[PDB]
């Protein structure tokens, strides 16, 4: 994928595909933050090429944007291009935040000249800065050569001071010619007066994508508060079909869904295939838009993934594409664990890597919100076959949150779901997964990653926590098997297997047009040591939800000290429940048995 | 297979597999070295564990002897086990032969004293002098062997004190006994026991000399004085004058004494070939130990790996030279990291000088026309390639060896390229999945599953080219690189970067993926391509009609690959090219 | 450039610019031809270009002569040193002119210079013109009262290990074409045909548009192959094993060649501004013998 | 050039690309204005026009070419048919289209001419032996149709153009049903806009159409007015067209039926037509 935003909107106007992105700002509240990170994470599988972070004047606000972009490349894994202006910014802040985005993985940057301060009417040029815009796109220019892609601003209805539309065009052509590769628009409501700018600004030989704002609407209130304050053109025909819902948001919002929907129609029309929305940190304004153009992914049009697991963007990680299956499903924990690796691993992982794999605690891979919500979530389990039925609830979909999984149950598993569900009403409770593929189109709305027009490849992999009496019988029956090999581990420490060497067992691989052999996901044995610890540590982090002494506390405390861990690939991929049929009939003893405090 | 022959024997004695290995000797003869390569070459589709070549004491011979060696390593890939003697033979001259022997690639010495042409210009007087020597000096390096003698030495005959000194070489760090040629079997299995009886654990590797002249098989048995039983003296005397009954009796006679020397539990047997293939290989058959359509030569990857000196790690190589290995060899012979597991894109690989490293056409010119004659227009030329197609020929200069079977695949499509003017000097065609034991695909571990795009590469006259490349362009599928030999080059590439065409998926491995296509490579491929349709028009006089018309042809027309990414359909490629031909194949240039 | 009065050339008027300095040489590299081009270069044109081994035109002089003029250099800032000297008139001879420093140049004299200093190696070039008066003193040729107009073009060695950013600098410049060649054979471009590009044309009264000077592929192909033999002539003036000699030969195997026309004709100095701040590595490095 | 390109080519871009079919009128007048009207109708910017071939008329459609090729300036695709047609005919009339500078080609019972064609499959095979590949050639129990149709495509036809639908998810659904047969070849919509309300019921029912309901019910209130009709049916065809377009199917052709009007008013619907904004390309002054 392009990392400069500037190769991603002209392969955007030469495929036609949808593009798009979202625009948020820092929230004062850490709270507010945390909020946006979610609402972040939520809106990244609505699938836009790049995300912008505002800057503000104000201390905090400026380190804060620099934390907050770490956060979207590496973790969220969100392309980010962050704002940067001359508000109260010596050339040593600047640097200083330039430098930050340079290790944060951040290639894109929206050079400004900035509104001013909240204490100030008049933009004074803080002493040791920029009297304009084209000074800092220039700046960046020759400190960081062409490794940040910069934007700048754009306003086809004039400056807010500035009404004369020839030397606004004249500077334009300024800050492009210092070396912009793209100009993001001011939001507008007047879309023939865009169009028109549009060829103002080619004729005056400025060449460079153009990306308009897009402000969707949420509240009739906030509409038309934005846009009176920034003196935007609204319609008389907008405000005419506004005007007798307007006290009514949800009729409001729906109306202004397809409202805004129509002006971004004549914009697509028009050749301009980008779009720059502007959440306010809010979802469900973009959203419905998205809807509203079908942009949001289906059936039809899936996600694309460039990899079977959450790519990272951070420092250093555009290069590894290859990573242990048993982080499917706790991305942002391997990032955290991995994050000191001077090399990470590409192409294949090799015999001879000896990874090192971080500390649980001091990385933050541990429990998500308070024991009090995870208590209401999972409520409070006395003996085995309570947890079967919230591993069963959580494959229905029911409850959205399992310890092993940062995220709700994949679509992958809505393949096999009911061969899980009944491993787990059995006792075997099943944390990773993912079905046998053998050659699905690059494209498969399930299975599909990677280039178009490839085919994917995966083994069957299952791996689940098993009560030490049962433990003896399924090790028996899948020797048994010649085409599956496992690993299985006790918390004590005990390590047993049937495997062939100690190197790294191929489960996802693709074949590419023009590439070679893509293998992004594999199973090994360093990798499975660590996963285990991290396995019984968040189910003991479980356990320390509930008060000391609890049935539930007691209960979990005992499972991780005493039961198994077992993985189990199958080298068919030719046929992948094999492994599925091989475990049928087998049930662990005293499922509903309380452990007795008196 | 594992370079020391100590752990080849060892897991030979488990497995119990068909494991062998041949004796060769230097030919005084530059040409008779080139009559035992070639024969070499043929008797690795026998498939050895192993070679051995002998030391005589003379100065040209030891010469000889390690440039064998390094042949025999680096481009006929057979692991080789070089012996070497005490006889004439200063420290200076040992350390020399060690090094040349440690620079080949080898691994494996045979340490012997020597036979006389014994005290030579101070060097060593005993042969377990030379094996602490070797240990010393190299280490662990070279797995060391030993000389055995079950009937007695020739002077020496107290079987008690040969055990001993025995006893000594063994342990000073030999990692297994290679004995003298017998045929009292029963003394062997019994002499064996002894040596074991004498604290001796090492591998034995009986002396296996098959029988090719009723003279020279009692001659040589004579001259070492070997008891021969006199149930084969009855058997061969009748029909002793005719040397075909005596080597189809001599071949059940051997045999039987080493299906006696197999059921004891020695499972490797080593053979005096005296640079002779046939006295060996009817005993091996004798044996089933040749291989079969039904139990095949197993091949490690899709190409014949090297054993040179940095090449035991290569196992991904561009397909180009799938038909030139001892070409592609000699060319990045002088590479301090050999490609392993992936080309990958950051690779600038430098290949060799075509001149500089012997890369040329095969034996005399007065030969070469006398195989491919005296064409005079293009479609002489092509009925010459339909030729080798249909087995009729069994070289072409674009390729070391005779028609594959993977080429019988699509042989009728190749030769319909052929008679159309699209000469065809490389292909593969696609497989999807063939388990890795296919008789033809197979490759690699056992219980895998093998893939393969499709490839085509072809000359074409500049004429046609156009068709052909907008023909290819409306195919998403196919990418092409077409050259000239002027320099011009075209392609439909999304990258630089390399494109995999064979791998396979194992259990409990990761991918295999040893043949590729890549830009650079190509650019390399495509000179030694031109370079050797001129150095065929250089077998031709000066002014010829097939001198100028091969000239003229290399100069003028370009050389497309073309991949076929997909792996579903292979076929495809030949049909997107069916109708297209070149425009006056039957012409005969004038020279003016 | 210098026309020929050869046998079939006196409607000889359109030529590659890459031999803007080399007449002598694509006179006898042409020299079998039966057709000279005329009036337009044409698309069809299939030239077949003379081999340099065969014999033709090559380095001048004497190994001892060539020698005492450019010296003996042992890293890549001695022959951006060379270079440099040509331009500012002080020495008259480099393998790749048949003649001394242009007064063309001498307008972008500075820019040439300064990328000699920064190690691309410039072997040839032409600034831009729109429309000057067709006597001007220096960019004037053909009839009286006509306009003469060029595109920048700029041709010059790079370092492998710089060539990538070259490319990406180049490559995001809509008006810039360029081709890249290596000894090795690889050939870049981002061309939209394979047919010639016109860089030198001028209006007359009562005439058609003339157009003496092209670029295209065939062409730069046949030039490149010159370009580096220049070079290793210049290498085997030098002793066999020399710092000198290693340099040259291992500049010429290992370094690319790229052409670069600036299709803005209105704004010309472009092209030497989008290459600033580029610089080859190891400048001073002597090659260990 | 061949139309198989240009479909190619539009295939890939996405852009606007459109045919216009002409018939040959019967008074020399009919003929004029038609000259005029595609003279008109130049200015919308085709890719290329047909023109059909009646039993005759067959002097009259090759002298039509010629026009439209030499002095119109509009790349033609001559209709030629089997109908009373023998060989001499037919080499007539393909001798002609070539010397015109074309270089593509599409009683009770039909009775084969003798010493002619029985199907279109055994002219497509003869078009290629004679002419080679100068004229690239386009063609028009459903099971056995599309084996005739992998046939016509097989002897080397270029590309398909169909009849008039007014059903396109019928449509859509043939086109995969023709991938799937292995008929690789571009397909071309025949579109026929509406002009009068009597026109297009009396056509679509001649040639069997599935005409919707949701088409019959708005169109039945201003049934009488064909100006209310025009304007509705501008955005009833409009609309069919742009689910074609949406499905990656590029280029649409017109049966005029010699009108400008009725097709003017759908390429505008669809913006199709030049503007100032996007004005008609010219190669030379
Ligand atoms: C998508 C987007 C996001 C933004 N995000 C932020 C943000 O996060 N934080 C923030 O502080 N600001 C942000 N802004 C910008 C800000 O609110 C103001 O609009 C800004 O002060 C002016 O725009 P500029 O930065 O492009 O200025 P510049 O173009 O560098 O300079 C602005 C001044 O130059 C003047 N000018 C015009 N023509 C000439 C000329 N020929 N010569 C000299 N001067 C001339 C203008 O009239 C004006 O007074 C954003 C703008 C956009 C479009
Ligand atoms: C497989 C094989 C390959 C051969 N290849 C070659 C070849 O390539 N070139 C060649 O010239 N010859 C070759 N020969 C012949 C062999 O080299 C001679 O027969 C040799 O001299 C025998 O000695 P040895 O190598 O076994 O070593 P040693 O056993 O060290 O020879 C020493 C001899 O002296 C006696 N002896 C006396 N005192 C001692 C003592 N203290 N310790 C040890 N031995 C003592 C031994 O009984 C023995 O006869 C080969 C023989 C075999 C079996
Ligand atoms: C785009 C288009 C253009 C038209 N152009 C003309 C025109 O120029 N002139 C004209 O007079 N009319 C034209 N018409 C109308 C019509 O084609 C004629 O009236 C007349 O009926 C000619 O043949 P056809 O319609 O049957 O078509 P065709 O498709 O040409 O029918 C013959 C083909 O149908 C198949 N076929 C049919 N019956 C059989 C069978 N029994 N066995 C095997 N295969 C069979 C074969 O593949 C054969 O090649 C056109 C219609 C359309 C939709």
């Amino acid at each position: 994928n392009a990392m400069h935003i500037r190769d991603m909107l002209a392969e955007a106007e030469r495929t036609g595909e949808p593009s798009f992105s979202f625009q948020y700002f820092p929230p004062k509240t850490a709270q507010g933050v945390q909020n946006l990170y979610d609402r972040m994470e939520r809106m990244y599988n609505y699938g836009p090429k790049f995300i912008d972070i505002t800057w503000g004047a104000g201390g905090r606000v400026a380190e804060l944007t620099c934390e907050m972009v770490v956060q979207a490349q590496a973790y969220l894994g969100l392309e980010t291009c962050m704002h940067l202006t001359c508000t109260d910014m010596g050339v040593e802040r600047i640097n200083d935040a330039l430098r930050k985005a340079y290790k944060a993985g951040c290639t894109n940057i929206l050079a400004l000249r900035g509104d001013p301060p909240r204490d100030k009417e008049k933009w004074e040029a803080a002493k040791d800065g920029f009297r304009y815009a084209k000074d800092l796109v220039a700046h960046i220019r020759k400190e960081y050569g062409d490794h940040f892609d910069i934007g700048v601003a754009g306003y086809p209805e004039g400056c807010d001071d500035n009404k004369d539309e020839d030397l606004l065009l004249d500077h334009l052509k300024e800050k492009v010619d210092m070396g912009a590769g793209f100009i993001v628009t001011q939001m507008f409501y007047d879309v023939d007066n865009f169009l028109r700018w549009v060829k103002k600004v080619r004729e005056r030989g400025i060449s460079v994508p153009i990306v308009p704002g897009i402000m969707p609407i949420a509240t009739y209130a906030s509409f038309l508060r934005r846009a009176n304050h920034m003196k935007c053109k609204i319609p008389e025909e907008w405000m005419a079909k506004l005007e007798p819902v307007k006290n009514d948001d949800v009729a409001v919002r729906e109306i202004g869904k397809t409202l805004v929907a129509d002006m971004c129609r004549k914009i697509l029309d028009a050749g301009i295939r980008h779009l720059h929305f502007y959440t306010m940190n809010l979802a469900q304004a973009t959203r419905m838009v998205l809807e509203e153009l079908n942009w949001l992914p289906s059936p039809d049009r899936p996600l694309k993934h460039a990899l079977p697991w959450k790519q990272s963007l951070g420092f250093g990680r555009r290069g590894e594409d290859v990573r242990p299956i048993f982080w499917r499903n706790r991305n942002k924990s391997y990032v955290a664990r991995t994050q000191d690796w001077d090399e990470f691993p590409n192409g294949r992982w090799g015999d001879s890597r000896s990874p090192a794999f971080g500390e649980l605690d001091a990385y933050g891979v541990g429990l998500t919100g308070s024991n009090e919500q995870n208590r209401e979530r999972w409520g409070e389990p006395k003996c085995i076959r309570d947890i079967a039925n919230l591993f069963i609830r959580y494959m229905r979909k029911e409850i959205d949150y399992l310890p092993w999984s940062e995220a709700p149950v994949a679509d992958e598993a809505d393949l096999i779901k009911d061969e899980l569900i009944d491993l787990n009403r059995r006792g075997l409770i099943t944390v990773n997964s993912q079905p046998a593929v053998n050659g699905a189109k690059s494209n498969h709305p399930v299975h599909g990653w990677g280039p178009s027009n490839g085919y994917v490849y995966q083994k069957a992999y299952l791996e689940f926590f098993v009560s030490p009496e049962l433990y003896p019988e399924i090790k028996r029956r899948i020797e048994s098997h010649p085409d599956l090999t496992y690993h299985a581990v006790t918390k004590s420490g005990n390590l047993e297997t049937n495997a062939q060497s100690d190197g790294p067992n191929a489960v996802t691989w693709g074949v590419f047009p023009g590439k070679e052999i893509f293998q992004p996901t594999i199973v090994e044995r360093i990798s499975f040591l660590a996963w285990k610890d991290e396995a019984y540590h968040l189910g003991m982090e479980w356990a320390r939800c509930y008060d000391a002494g609890s049935p539930s506390r007691v209960l979990l405390e005992e499972m991780m000290n005493t039961w198994w861990l077992v993985n189990i690939v199958n080298n068919d991929f030719h046929q992948g429940n094999t492994l599925f049929e091989i475990l049928k009939g087998l049930e662990v003893t005293d499922l509903d048995k309380v452990p007795e405090t008196q």
